[PDB]
């Protein structure tokens, strides 16, 4: 029952709210499922009884100062998004509620489906069809162009943070002894997890983004802003298109070498300005071509265009846009306002353009 459950409360020794499916918060939210967990706290599915038993994802943050403070910044970002998107058309998760529950910052969102990584994984890493890549690309450019116009940078764009509104799939094939081939029915997406998002005027965390989606200006500690997100989007599109990461690495020097092999030479001014001088000698990346890693990189990391699966116009257009997103110099990198005008998006329907 709502009133009794909501007042009966304790934490565990790590500052997690002790709760289970069936518990209530705010005499309003009934926990009905688990959605995920991290060092931050937990995400639970709730029914929102004050809004017709509608389904929400509720983030319950640990009772630890560092996480509480971080969550307040996240709420500030979500408030701005909500203030600026009155028609719910810019595709960034809209926070439906937030509150402090006995020290636990709680943030409610309308419930979405599987994220784009999980869907890819459940499709045995077989890639999204080009029209799906195109529609998702358009939506990402649209969403982040909006964020960028509001002096915000997401900083942690990755397939895990892009969620389908509805992840129901169709089966294309299911042959004996092979994985089922699946396609999502509706490619409408939302950008989630504003827990790292930063306003222009705020302290900028130095090392942002998840490895694979991290731009060279971040690795080289040259300062970052909105172009960071554009690089991440380019990496995401490649991964949607091929099903594997563009930069499968876990170390800076190797990562930079991969960038050079795939994209061309790093601009000398970026090398001249980086405090990460140890990665370079006489202006060039330190790299042994003949080592085990040298061989993996030489055999696996080829010029970007080599990864095209077809030679037709729409594929060429995708790769042109991707290369513009993957410009080394963040000052030269395409902006999302410009990306939305790219000819790759001529291939959309007057339907895929409705948000
Ligand atoms: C039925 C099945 C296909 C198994 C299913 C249903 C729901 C989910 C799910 O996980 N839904 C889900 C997670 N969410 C996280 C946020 C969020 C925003 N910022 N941070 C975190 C917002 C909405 C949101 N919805 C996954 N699978």
């Amino acid at each position: 029952s709502s009133k009794r459950s909501s007042r009966s409360v304790e934490d565990d020794k790590e500052g997690h709210l002790v709760c289970r499916i069936g518990d209530w918060l705010q005499e309003r939210y009934e926990i009905v499922g688990n959605l995920g967990e991290g060092t931050f706290g937990k995400v639970v599915e709730c029914l929102d009884h004050a809004r017709g038993k509608s389904q929400v994802a509720l983030k319950i943050i640990r009772n630890v100062g560092k996480y509480r403070e971080a969550a307040r910044l996240e709420i500030n970002v979500l408030k701005k998004i909500k203030e600026k998107d009155k028609e719910n058309k810019f595709l960034c998760v809209l926070m439906s509620d937030w509150f402090n529950f006995h020290g636990h910052m709680c943030i409610a969102f309308e419930l979405l489906g599987k994220n784009t990584f999980e869907f890819l994984k459940e499709n045995n890493f077989q890639p999204y069809p080009l029209p799906h890549v195109r529609h998702m690309a358009y939506q990402l450019c649209h969403a982040l162009r909006f964020l960028h116009e509001n002096q915000l940078t997401h900083t942690d764009l990755k397939p895990e943070n892009i969620l389908f509104v509805n992840s129901e799939f169709e089966t294309l094939y299911n042959e004996h002894k092979s994985c089922e081939e699946k396609s999502v029915k509706n490619t409408s997406i939302r950008v989630a997890d504003f827990g790292s998002a930063t306003f222009d005027h705020e302290h900028h965390t130095t090392i942002v983004a998840t490895r694979h989606y991290r731009p060279p200006e971040v690795i080289l500690e040259l300062g970052w802003a909105q172009p960071c997100d554009v690089w991440s989007i380019g990496c995401i599109l490649f991964e949607y298109y091929r099903g594997f990461t563009l930069f499968q690495t876990h170390e800076n020097r190797e990562h930079l070498v991969m960038m050079e092999k795939i994209l061309g030479p790093i601009p000398s001014h970026m090398i001249h300005r980086t405090r990460k001088q140890k990665y370079f000698y006489k202006g060039g990346l330190v790299w042994d071509e003949n080592s085990s890693d040298g061989r993996y990189v030489k055999e696996n990391c080829k010029p970007l265009k080599s990864y095209m699966l077809q030679d037709s116009l729409e594929h060429v257009q995708l790769f042109d846009l991707m290369r513009r997103m993957l410009e080394f110099d963040p000052a030269q990198r395409i902006t999302l306002a410009e990306a939305l005008l790219h000819p790759f998006f001529a291939g959309l329907t007057p339907e895929e353009r409705s948000f």
